[PDB]
C-alpha cells in the first residue's frame, strides 16, 4: 500500500542527478523574473568537473528502504521542490548532502553517500535541508549569551535571535542576568517590570520570525537559576487558564539547577531569591566557589528568603499540568566538561542536550548526526542467533567524525559570534536512534540485564571512535587553538571525570598517549539528541526510550510477527488492543516472555530508566535528552523521580513529563 | 476650594531654591545605597557661583495663578519627587528649566524664569521634566527611518525605537520600504507575512517598554502611503471586534497621501496596490516625478487594481468606528519645505504636527514650546474695551526663539542619529494655547469674521519674529551648514510657497534682505501642537480649537460669570445644562448673542474650521495638529469635510475624528 506512493514520484522524477543538479541550479522564479539558484557555485562545478563517476555510483533501488509514514516525510519537507512539486529523488538528496559535505575529495563523498543510502547513518534535519545549496547552514543550535543588563544589549541579542531563528536552528537563550520585577533604574528614577514581560518580547519575535519565508514559527528554551527573583512566574509560562497576560505559550521554561538549591529542598530548609544586580557574580562560577558566594550574599541581607518546599511544590505542579519546566544541573555540567578552561557554562540547548560555552562575543553551535542502532546487529553463521558488530559501529563513527569537523569550515554562519566560537573550538555531537529496536530485535526486554550490558557497550565504541578519529586530524592540521591547557591535554576524558574507569572494550592508554602528544582536533564530540523527525524517516523508535504503544492504525512489526507465529492472533486480537490502548499485559491467551519484551514504556519503572542514562552518560562529552513518563502521578511520586536522577550525577534530570 | 491643595504644598516644602537644588543634587536610593543626583554638575556649579541672584529672584506668589485640576497636574507628575512626596515647588521647576537651558548666561536665564512664572509662555512637557538634570533629554519628536528592507535593518529600527521610547518622547515610524504579504525572499525561497504581524511587533515593543522606568507605556504613530499593498488591514488596526490576531491596539495608523489617490477618487476611478518591491523608488519622489513613476508601474502590470472608492469606503468606515487612521499630504509637505534641499521627506509625526527630513542616518529631532494667547491681551486706556499686544508677542516670540536654539546644544540625545541630525539642520517649533479663550475673552463668536482676522494677525507675527531672532543667530555663530542651496537662501520664504502675499503687519524685505546676505541659524520654526497637557497646567482651552462643552462638574467660567449678570441664572439654569449636555442653545430665557459666542465645537460647522486652518497655514513651516467634530455622521458628511480640506492645500487634513 506504501510503494503506491513511492512508485509515482518515481515516474514524475527525472532520472540522472546531473540533470536534476542543473535543473535545480538554473532555476527562475516565474512570478518574478530573478534567477533563484537552490544549489552554490563550488558544488555545480564540482558535479560537472565529475559527471560521469558521480552519476553511475547511485543505486535507485535503495528508495524502497523506506516506510510508510516514512517517506511521506521526506516527501512533504525535506526533497527540494520545485514549482511547488518534487523534483529531487531520495537518493538526489543524499548525493547532494555528501558533496556539500566533501568538496572536491571525491573518494570521501563516495563513501558517504553509501552509508547514507543504506541507512548505516543519518545527518540532522538542518544538514539534510541545506547541505550542497548556495548559503549552507547545517547546524542545530545554536546557544545565546544574553549580551548586557541594558535596553541596548536586549535589542542586540533579540536582533541575534530573529537573525538564527530565520534560517532554521532551534534557540537556547540564557538570561539569569537580568534585573528581577522591582529592581531600580539609574538612567530614569524608575522600576523594572522584570522577566514576564521581557519573556512576552522574545516570544512575541518567536511567533513573528517564522522561520525563514513561512516554514515554522521558532522554538526557544530559556534558562534560568532557580534563585532568581520571578522564579515563581517562569516555571507557569505554559499554564492554559489564569491572567493570560502573564504567559508566555510558545516558549519553553528551563531550569539551570544548582546542587545548593537541591540541598535545601530535601533537608526542608530555607531558600533565597535575588536580583542579579543586588548579587552579582552568582552565574559566573559553579560548585565551591558558588557556594561560598550565595551564602555570604545570603547572610548580608540581599535578598528574600522562602520555604525551598513551597518553590518546589509550585515546580511540580507546573509539570503534572504541563509537561515542564525542564530541569538540567548547572553544577554536574561545568565539573564534567573538557572546555572548563575557556570560563564558565550557562546553559544547555533547546532539546537539553548541548552543553558548550558563551559569551557575549562567542555563540556555541553545534552540528549533528545520528548513528542507525539497529544497522549493525549480525545474525551470523547459524541464523536465529544474532550479534551486534561493534567492530563496524566503531568504523562508522569514524567517518562520522569527518563529515561533521569539515561541516564546520564549510558551514555559513548566520552571525559572526558563532563562526569566532567554532573556528576556535570545534565542537561536535553524535547520537543515535533505534535502540528499542535493538532491544527487541534482540529479544531483550528493556529492563534485562542483557539489555544495560548493550547500553554500555554501545556508547563506549562512540566515544572512543570519535576521539581517535580526531586525533588524526590535529595531526595533519594543528590541534584546535584552545586544545593547550584542556582536561585533554592532560590526559582526562570524561569518564575520568566521573571517577569511573572505563567499560575495557577498547584501548584508551594508547589513546591518551598519542593525544597528550599531538592533540585533538574538536573540543567536544557526543551528544545524544531527541531525533523526533530523522527517526521516522530511517523507521525507528525515537531516541534511546523504549516504546510508548504496541500500537501507533499501525501495530508494533515485532509484536504483530509474533502472534502470528502462535497462531492466537484473530479478531479478539485485533480488538483487546485498540480497547487497551496498546498494552499486551493481562491479556488472557498470551504468553510471559511477549508481555516482558513488550512493555509499553507506562510500565516500566522510571528508575530503570536513570539508571541506563547514569550508565552511558560517563561516555558522553556533553548531554542527552531524557523524557519521563507516569500513569496516575503524585506529588511523592515525581519528587523521588527527580532526587534519584540528581544523586546519580545526571546532568539532564529532565525533558519532557508525559502523562497519565 | 482650590488653594486649599496648593497651600499644603508651601506647608511641606524648603523655602529656599539653592536649598531645594542642594537637596536634590545629593539625593541617595535608601533601598540602594546609590548616589542618584536629580541635578547635572554643570547646572550644580552654575547655581552655587550665583547663589545669591538667583535666590532672590523668585517670586513665590505666582504659585497662585494655577486652577483646580491645573495644579494637581502639575502636582501628580511634573515636580521633582524625593521620597514619593513633592520636593519642588512650581516656582522651582520653572528656575531650573531656565538654568538648564541658558548656563552661564545668567542674564537670559532671569529673562526666561520671569516670562514663564507669569505664564506668558511654557515649554514642551520633556522640557519640564528634564531640563537642569543630570542627562536633559528635553525633545518631543522624533520622526525614524525604517532602515533597510531586511530583518537586519528592521531589527536595528526596533532597537533604535526602544532607545527612544525609553527617554521620553513620541515617535513618527514611517514603513513604505518593507515588502508586503506574499511577497518573495530569496534567502530563505520563502514568502514574506507582510505588515500586519511585523506592526504587532512593534506594538509588543510599545507596551513593553513603558517609557524610562515604569512612567508609561510609548505611543507609535505609523506612516504607509496607501499604494502598499496590505493597507486594508493597515486602516483597521484599531477595531474592536473580529480576528484578534490582525489588530494592534496600543498604535496609531495615518496615512501619507499622495494627490493621485484623491483624483483616483473623486472621478470614481481606479487605484493600484503595489509591494514595494516590484515598484521601487515610490516614496523617494513627489508630485509630477510620483505621478510619472506610479503611472509607468500601473502600465506595466506591476501590481493589483481596486475601485479606489472600495478603499474610500473602508477608510471612512473606520474613522466613524475608531476615530482613526489620521490624514496628512505628501506632496504639500514636500513641495512647500524650506528642507527640500535635503532630499524627499517621509512622514509626519506622532501629532501630525513636524514635516521634517529622515534618512537611515539622520533622524530628525524636534523641541517645543507654546505661546499663551490670552496673556497679550490689553484693555488700555478706558476699560470695557480689549486690545490685543501685538509688539510683546513679537518680544516673546523672539525669546523662545532663543531658548528652542540653545536646547539644540544642550540637548542629551538618545541616539547618534538624532544628534548628527539636529546639529546639521537646526530645525525648532513654537505653537500657541488658548485661542478659544483669546476669542472669548474678546466676544469674538469663533466663526465672526472678527475671529478670522485676527487668528492671521496672531500667526504672522508669530513666524516674522522667529525668522528675526534667527537671522541674528546667523550673523554671531554662522548660518546652520547646510543653507547654501535652501529656499531660504534665495529669498523664498513659507507664504511664498503657498503663491500669497503677507498679510503685512511686518516688514518682509528688510528680512529677506538680511537672511539672503548672513544667512539664518535654523533650517525650519514653526509647528503649533495639541498641548494636551500644557495647557491645562496653564488653565486654558487646548490648542486653537473652540470648546467642545460649555461644563467639563465645572461650567464654562466666561459663560458662568454672564449668566449671573443677567440675573437669569438660578436652579432651572443649573439642570438644562448637564441635561442638554453643555448646549446653550435653545434654552428658553436666553439672549441671543450669548448662543452665538458660547457655541459648542458640535455647533459650529467644519467648514469654518478647515478656512481657518487654511488661513494660519501659509506663516507655518512645518504643519498642525486638526481635529474634526460630527453629530450624527454619515459617510458623504465625511466625504466632503476631506475634500474640502485637501482643496485648500492643507499638509494635515485630519487628526483625530470624534463622533455623536
Ligand atoms: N520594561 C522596561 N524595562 C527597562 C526600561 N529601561 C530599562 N529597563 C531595564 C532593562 C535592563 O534590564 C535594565 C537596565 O537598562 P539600561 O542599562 O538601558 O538603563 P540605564 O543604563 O539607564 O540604567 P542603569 O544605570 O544601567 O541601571 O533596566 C523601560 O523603559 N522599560
Ligand atoms: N515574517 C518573516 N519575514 C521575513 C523573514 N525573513 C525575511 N522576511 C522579510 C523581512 C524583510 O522585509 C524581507 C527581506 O529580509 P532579508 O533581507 O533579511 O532577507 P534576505 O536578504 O535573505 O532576502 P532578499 O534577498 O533581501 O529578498 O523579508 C522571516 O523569517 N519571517
Ligand atoms: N521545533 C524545533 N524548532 C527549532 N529547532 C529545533 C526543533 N526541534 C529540534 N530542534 C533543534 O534540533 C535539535 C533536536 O534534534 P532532533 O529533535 O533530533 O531533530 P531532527 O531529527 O529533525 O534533526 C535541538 O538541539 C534543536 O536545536
Ligand atoms: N502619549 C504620548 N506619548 C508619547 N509622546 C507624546 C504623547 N503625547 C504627545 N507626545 C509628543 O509630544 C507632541 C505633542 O505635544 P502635546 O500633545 O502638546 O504635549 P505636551 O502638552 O505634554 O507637551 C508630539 O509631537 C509627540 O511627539
Ligand atoms: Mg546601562
Ligand atoms: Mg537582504
Amino acid at each position: 500500500a506504501a510503494r503506491i506512493a513511492i512508485s509515482n514520484l518515481h515516474k514524475q522524477t527525472t532520472k540522472q542527478f546531473s540533470k536534476v543538479v542543473e535543473d535545480l541550479y538554473r532555476y527562475v522564479n516565474a512570478a518574478t523574473g530573478k534567477p533563484a539558484p537552490m544549489i552554490s557555485d563550488d558544488v555545480y562545478n564540482i558535479v560537472m568537473e565529475n559527471k560521469d563517476k558521480l552519476n553511475s555510483a547511485i543505486v535507485y533501488d535503495r528508495d524502497f528502504q523506506y516506510s510508510y509514514f516514512g517517506f511521506k516525510t521526506l516527501e512533504r519537507s525535506y526533497l527540494l521542490r520545485i514549482n511547488g512539486q518534487v523534483a529531487e529523488r531520495p537518493q538526489h538528496l543524499i548525493m547532494r548532502v555528501a558533496l556539500g559535505i566533501h568538496g572536491r575529495d571525491i573518494e570521501a563523498a563516495l563513501e558517504t553517500y553509501n552509508l547514507m543510502s543504506l541507512k548505516y547513518f543519518t545527518h540532522a534535519s538542518p544538514t539534510l535541508f541545506n547541505a550542497g545549496t548556495p548559503k549552507p547552514q547545517m547546524s542545530s543550535c545554536f546557544l545565546v549569551a544574553m549580551k548586557e543588563d541594558s535596553i541596548e544589549g536586549i535589542y542586540d541579542t533579540l536582533k541575534e535571535c530573529a537573525l538564527i531563528s530565520k534560517t532554521a536552528g532551534g534557540i537556547g537563550l540564557h538570561i539569569h542576568n537580568i534585573r528581577s520585577t522591582g529592581s531600580y533604574i539609574a538612567g530614569t528614577n524608575g522600576t523594572s517590570n522584570g522577566l514576564i514581560p521581557m519573556i512576552r518580547v522574545f516570544n512575541n519575535t518567536a511567533r513573528y520570525v517564522d522561520a525563514g519565508g513561512n516554514k515554522r514559527p521558532g522554538a526557544f528554551a530559556l534558562y534560568l537559576e532557580p534563585w532568581h527573583a520571578d522564579i515563581f512566574d517562569f516555571i507557569d509560562i505554559r499554564k492554559n487558564h489564569g491572567k493570560e497576560e502573564i504567559r508566555a505559550r510558545d516558549l519553553f521554561p528551563a531550569l539551570w539547577i544548582p546542587d545548593l538549591f537541591m540541598k535545601r529542598v530535601e533537608e526542608n530548609g530555607t531558600w533565597t531569591l535575588f536580583s542579579p544586580t543586588s548579587a552579582p557574580g552568582l552565574s559566573d562560577c559553579y560548585g565551591d566557589e558558588f557556594e561560598a558566594l550565595y551564602t555570604r550574599y545570603e547572610k548580608e541581607g540581599r535578598g528574600k528568603t522562602i520555604k525551598a518546599q513551597k518553590l518546589w511544590y509550585s515546580i511540580l505542579e507546573a509539570q503534572t499540568e504541563t509537561g515542564t519546566p525542564f530541569v538540567v544541573y548547572k553544577d554536574a555540567c561545568n565539573r564534567k566538561s573538557n572546555q572548563k578552561n575557556l570560563g564558565v557554562i550557562k546553559s544547555s540547548n533547546l532539546c537539553c542536550e548541548i552543553v558548550e560555552y558563551s559569551a557575549p562575543d562567542e555563540t556555541a553551535v553545534c552540528n549533528l548526526a545520528s548513528v542507525a542502532l539497529p544497522a549493525f546487529i549480525e545474525t551470523s553463521e547459524d541464523g536465529k542467533t544474532s550479534t551486534y558488530n561493534f567492530k563496524k559501529l566503531h568504523e562508522i563513527a569514524k567517518v562520522v567524525t569527518r563529515n561533521l569537523n569539515r561541516v564546520i569550515d564549510r558551514n555559513y554562519y548566520p552571525v559572526e559570534e558563532a563562526r569566532k566560537s567554532n573556528m576556535r573550538h570545534r565542537p561536535i555531537a553524535l547520537g543515535v536512534q533505534g535502540l528499542a529496536d535493538t532491544f527487541m530485535l534482540l529479544r531483550l526486554p528493556f529492563d534485562s540485564e542483557e539489555a544495560r550490558l548493550l547500553n554500555i557497550q554501545i556508547f563506549e565504541t562512540i566515544y572512543h571512535a570519535s576521539m581517535e578519529a580526531s586525533c588524526e586530524l590535529a595531526q595533519k592540521d594543528g590541534p584546535y587553538e584552545t586544545f593547550q591547557g584542556s582536561p585533554a591535554s592532560q590526559g582526562i576524558l570524561q569518564f575520568d571525570m566521573w571517577d569511573q574507569k572505563p567499560y575495557g572494550m577498547w584501548d584508551w592508554d594508547t589513546l591518551r598517549k598519542d593525544i597528550m602528544k599531538h592533540g585533538v582536533r574538536n573540543s567536544l564530540t557526543m551528544a545524544p539528541m531527541p531525533t523526533a523527525s530523522t527517526s521516522q524517516i530511517l523507521g525507528y523508535n525515537e531516541c534511546f526510550e523504549p516504546v510508548t504503544s504496541n500500537m501507533y492504525q499501525v501495530v508494533n512489526p515485532y509484536l504483530l510477527r509474533d502472534l502470528v507465529d502462535l497462531g492466537i492472533w484473530d479478531e479478539g486480537m485485533k480488538q483487546y488492543l485498540i480497547t487497551q490502548n496498546g498494552s499486551i499485559q493481562g491479556l488472557p491467551n498470551v504468553p510471559q516472555e511477549l508481555k516482558d519484551l513488550y512493555k509499553t514504556v507506562w510500565e516500566i519503572s522510571q528508575k530503570t530508566i536513570i539508571n541506563m542514562a547514569a550508565d552511558r552518560s560517563v561516555y558522553i562529552d556533553q548531554s542527552h535528552s531524557l523524557n519521563l513518563f507516569l500513569r496516575a502521578p503524585t506529588m511523592g511520586k515525581l519528587t523521588s523521580m527527580h532526587f534519584y536522577g540528581w544523586k546519580k550525577g545526571l546532568k539532564t534530570g529532565m525533558y519532557y513529563l508525559r502523562t497519565q
